[PDB]
């Protein structure tokens, strides 16, 4: 599923995401822009062989079990492949373990390089939450 713009805002709200540690909503919509470009379908090989899931793209080197990382971990108890559903409870809940992790929304390549320290509320402009 490719979401819409506000249409993902408000699912991330609903599941608690706003303010989470402190990141704001727009901080999460812009991640997932830049990660997935809203598609729950995204995935990408890392040159360690690990893969990254999800509209969050959650590393299987740590956080799932996509059968193929060996001497991987699986810290959010999870298949890969329940991080692809249309359904976002699940990269939600992995998320909250990560940004909890010690680096905050670091853990994000792409939100560091791209999102933080951004005009980040510009993401969820017009959008009826």
């Amino acid at each position: 599923k490719v979401f819409g713009r506000c249409e993902l805002a408000a699912a991330m709200k609903r599941h608690g995401l706003d303010n989470y540690r402190g990141y704001s909503l727009g901080n999460w919509v812009c991640a997932a822009k830049f990660e997935s470009n809203f598609n729950t379908q995204a995935t990408n090989r890392n040159t360690d062989g690990s893969t990254d899931y999800g509209i969050l793209q959650i590393n299987s080197r740590w956080w799932c079990n996509d059968g193929r990382t060996p001497g991987s971990r699986n810290l959010c108890n999870i298949p890969c492949s329940a991080l692809l559903s249309s359904d976002i409870t699940a990269s939600v809940n992995c998320a909250k373990k990560i940004v909890s992790d010690g680096n905050g929304m670091n853990a994000w390549v792409a939100w560091r390089n791209r999102c933080k320290g951004t005009d980040v509320q510009a993401w969820i402009r017009g959008c009826r939450l």
